[PDB]
This record gives structure tokens, sequence and C-alpha cells, in this order.
């Protein structure tokens, strides 16, 4: 939603 969220999502 929030590209930082993004990030750790495949992180």
């Amino acid at each position: 939603h929030a590209l930082y969220a993004c990030i750790r999502c495949y992180a």
C-alpha cells in the first residue's frame, strides 16, 4: 500500500 510496506513484504 505504501511502498515501504511493499518492500517489507517481499523482504
